[PDB]
């Protein structure tokens, strides 16, 4: 299918470009408004379809991959002028009970789960309460909700051959307990390819809170030692703290590391080297993921009600 | 006064560690719990003192400052037993009169503004409201609310008078519509300084979306021909793209070119040059505005309701 990113590697614009000449930005250059609404047009770029309140629920907002992809909720949620309200659960699952049955009193109309864990109690929740639920990028007990995602075990089956074949033979994955779809989904791939070719997996570093660049400076210290040839990291601003960490204590990166993210976000160009890394299109995960909870709350059938988008690896500097 | 910043550096740990010592966060390492609450009890520092719902306003949650401001708020809230709430203006005028509106239909107990701008409209639905409002880093018509803020224009002319002094004598100011107090006051403080040495002001860029990595590739196209000595900017993810930019087209920082920022966050540390910035107690300025939003929830009287924090400036590699 087509996403953001088609439209503005297309157009030669970043993908905020294009969804502010989306969402009907008036400051947007009117050259550029054309040039986007030109591909717009012949790719077919659609993202797009009372008073109404959108409730979401994220593990942390000053994580910049979420709050990129909440803002762009709350883009999207103004065209089919709604409201929206966010809330902070920290992965916390009693914290995470609390804010949905906060969010019920006050009578939202839709809730989306933004990463985090559904738990078998909170699943109870959700199948008994009359509000319809759309979840991205979450684990646990989540079957039989709709759902919007990239496919990280085949991102992560793609990444780990092409390392292997620049001559990578010790990995590593870091993660936290925020982003834990991701986690697992990465391992699921990262260690089917290691398995095949029988080369060695390292430890598995799960941090606590923030998947920080703190974290990542932390990472790099329990590993300091016995550094691996590859590191794969969910946060990119993770692998920041580990690239940066590499660097400053010598070690050659992409040469004697390689480093590479999953949760894309605009830090990805920030930094020098820039990071290797899987994009993902955050504005359609939440176009789509709009559209299927405005069906619910239409009272529509959904014929296809877990959405698998497409992705993108854009190597790039902490790669060899 | 004490901040989250003295006991940070005090006890050789990072702010957002010292948050969740105090948040009773159970992963913090029990030995650094004990150096960080011996620090604690000898500066004393105490940030903090129905079902109870704060709703939060804030002009863009992809901003980082923002964003790290708006955690720490739901942080301190959960701390109290509060039920928190986001919402996403863009600082347009009728999206906050909507967020407002919704959520005072909502029934929230108490409103913070973070940043924007208060119309003279928006000032009249306050008024007439029975739920209290506290603000910080807004400007308009926001006299009268309880505020917390540190001191911009000190701010801007302590970091003013140093360039002087390293021989900068040429200087510009960029900033957007989200951080308009800053951009105004650090306005105030710089142009003071710049009037009493006689010195140059150039071009004031003011963006009109997010104050981000792009607007500084672009605020740096806009001198490439004229460049100034020196750049003060808001947003440190903005002065990020001019460092950026100018290193790129081949310019020495801080040799040849000296930018500084106002708005912290993490991003100092992840990019070298390292940023030099004026460091604001971002913990401490949710901490306050929780603090003076309860009391009046509470119906107590305010002895000072228009809070001013301390500031530190790091010049830290993009000052010479």
């Amino acid at each position: 299918t087509v996403t953001i990113y088609d439209v503005a590697r297309e157009a030669r614009v970043s993908m905020a470009t294009v969804s502010r000449v989306v969402n009907g930005n008036q400051n947007v250059k009117a050259e550029t408004k054309n040039k986007v609404n030109e591909v717009i047009k012949r790719l077919n770029y659609r993202p797009n379809a009372k008073t109404t309140t959108v409730g979401v629920i994220i593990p942390d907002i000053s994580n910049i991959y979420y709050s990129q992809l909440a803002r762009g909720l709350e883009d999207i949620a103004t065209m089919y002028k709604y409201h929206s309200i966010i809330s902070n659960s920290d992965n916390d699952p009693e914290k995470e009970k609390e804010i949905f049955n906060n969010l019920l009193s006050k009578q939202v109309d839709g809730i989306i789960f933004l990463g985090g864990t559904i738990t078998e109690e909170m699943k109870e929740l959700i199948n008994q309460s009359s509000v319809p639920v759309v979840v991205s990028g979450t684990n646990g007990k989540d079957a039989h909700i709709a759902s919007v995602n990239i496919d990280f075990t085949e991102a992560a089956k793609e990444i780990t051959g092409e390392l292997i074949e620049k001559g990578a033979k010790s990995f590593a994955l870091v993660g936290g307990e925020h982003s834990k779809k991701a986690q697992e989904d990465v391992l699921e791939g990262l260690t089917e390819v290691l398995n095949k070719n029988g080369l060695q997996l390292g430890d598995t570093l799960n941090c606590s809170g923030a998947e920080s660049y703190k974290e990542g400076v932390k990472a790099f210290a329990k590993m300091k030692g016995n550094l691996p040839d590859a590191i794969l990291c969910i946060s990119d601003e993770e692998a920041i703290g580990i690239m940066h960490s590499a660097m400053d204590a010598g070690i050659k990166v992409p040469e004697e590391l390689q480093i590479i993210s999953f949760n894309n976000t605009r830090l990805v160009e920030m930094v020098r080297p820039q990071l290797s890394s899987v994009i993902q299109p955050l504005y359609d995960i939440g176009a789509v993921g709009m559209r299927l909870l405005t069906k619910y709350m239409n009272d529509e059938k959904i014929e296809e009600p877990n959405v698998v988008l497409p992705h993108r690896i854009e190597y790039r500097g902490t790669t060899k």
